[PDB]
């Protein structure tokens, strides 16, 4: 299928997760925390290699808070936008959502507090795969793409403006 391949091409590189345990999982969570961080810095790695290095996450000391910013390149122009959630006490069953509050009121594709809302295959795709996928899959697989169509679609209405100029 279409879907899968998509998927496929998207994950490939990303170290799958293995511990199904969430915030509440103690020593367990503190298992899945190390799977979450070694899966985001190959991500991230993986990103630079393809000059596409594009967020930056950190979270609490709990790991039950995570917030940094995603940049957006378009027409040589470069945006940034603040990124938070919070990690649902069912994860990794249930993913996480993904806000970008300062463009909240901007988008129909979003709920109150800039709660990004992903195409109606998002659920059953993070379903069908738990709990292989991690953080590190939410960005590539969820954020990204949205970013890809949401963002275009302010800069065409001429609503946002650009952190910098490129290179």
């Amino acid at each position: 299928s279409m879907a899968d391949e998509a998927t496929r091409r998207v994950v490939s590189e990303i170290p799958v997760l293995k511990t199904n345990a969430g915030p509440r999982d103690r020593e367990l969570w503190v298992q899945r925390l190390k799977e979450e961080y070694q899966s985001l810095i190959r991500y991230v790695e993986n990103n630079k290699n393809a000059d596409n290095d594009w967020f930056r996450l950190e979270s609490n000391k709990e790991g039950t808070r995570w917030f940094g910013k995603c940049w957006y390149i378009h027409d040589l122009l470069k945006y940034e936008f603040d990124i938070e959630f919070d990690i649902p006490i069912t994860y990794p069953t249930t993913a996480p959502e993904i806000a970008v509050p300062e463009l909240d009121g901007k988008i129909a594709k979003m709920y109150r507090g800039g709660k990004i809302c992903l195409t109606d295959h998002f659920k059953p795709l993070w379903a069908r795969n738990v709990p292989k996928f991690g953080l590190a899959h939410l960005m590539a697989l969820g954020l990204g793409p949205w970013l890809a169509v949401e963002i275009p679609d302010l800069i065409q209405k001429g609503v946002i403006h650009h952190k910098e100029k490129c290179n």
